[PDB]
């Protein structure tokens, strides 16, 4: 890796070219009493003893020939901090960026920004975490769906019909439910209540379903639309859904990873803090 200097003169002189502060403030899920915010990059030496948790003396004060993985680590932690200028940080956020970026607990940029955002606006990115991950894995249930009748045809070398004959998607019994109330609060029905329907007659009688084509065209999902879509598929499109699903299931797969790396790291922080 490359050549550096201090890193504490570097981002200190990040932060004043951004007009960045970076202050411990109250959170009312740890601390019993109400204080005023602390300031952390007004006290050098208290900033000084953060750096110190993530990295040697001899890289903070003085520099030297970093090693690729502490380069790419450093570079990571301005383009961050660059990335939210003019706003007085949470020290827990900055720690955030450090712990995940220098160690072997790594996020990728996409899940790590939700969590900095979160906790710079003052939230509890355990939540938004939870939150980002039951859409996520609701849609990948309405894909394993598709995917199932897909793979039925497929077998009998049939013809599936993703249109007016098309399974209906907003059918509780295709994820378990029993009940309309219930499935109307679920994750899944949160998605589906915000897709195109198609109107098919049943005995003289209209009805609403939700189409494979409505759900797949749509753009109100964290997979975006596949386009030029037909009505029907003969086995004697299952490719692009197989590669939706399998993004799907990665982003899924790294938010529940960063729940438990972000459990791991507020115990971090919260011993770090006992120390200060």
């Amino acid at each position: 890796g490359h050549m550096g200097s201090s890193v504490l003169e570097e981002l200190v002189q990040l932060v004043k070219d951004k007009n960045i502060d970076i202050s411990i403030k109250y959170d009312p899920r740890k601390d019993s009493e109400v204080f005023a915010n602390r300031v952390i990059t007004d006290d050098i030496e208290l900033l000084k003893k953060i750096l110190a948790y993530f990295l040697p003396e001899d890289a903070i004060l003085k520099g030297g020939h970093y090693d690729n993985q502490l380069q790419n680590g450093i570079k990571r932690v301005k383009e961050f901090l660059e990335s939210s200028p003019n706003t007085q940080w949470e020290l827990r956020a900055f720690m955030a960026v450090m712990h995940f970026s220098l160690t072997a607990d790594r996020i990728d940029d996409d899940i790590l920004k939700v969590i900095v955002d979160s906790m710079n606006h003052h939230g509890d990115a355990r939540s938004k975490l939870r939150e980002e991950l039951a859409e996520l894995t609701a849609e990948l249930k309405i894909y394993s769906v598709i995917q199932a009748e897909i793979n039925k045809h497929l077998s009998s070398s049939g013809t599936i019909n993703i249109h007016d004959k098309s399974i209906n998607l907003m059918d509780k019994n295709l994820y378990g439910y029993t009940d309309e109330e219930i499935f109307k609060a679920s994750a899944e029905y949160k998605i589906l209540e915000k897709m195109p329907q198609t109107t098919i007659q049943v005995d003289g009688s209209e009805k609403k379903i939700v189409s494979i084509k409505d759900f797949l065209g749509s753009e109100n999902k964290r997979t975006g639309a596949l386009g030029n879509l037909k009505n029907s598929y003969s086995y004697n499109l299952n490719d692009l859904v197989s590669q939706k699903t399998t993004q799907l299931s990665d982003i899924t797969s790294r938010f529940n990873s960063a729940i438990e790396a972000l459990n791991r790291f507020i115990q971090k922080y919260d011993s770090v803090m006992q120390r200060l």
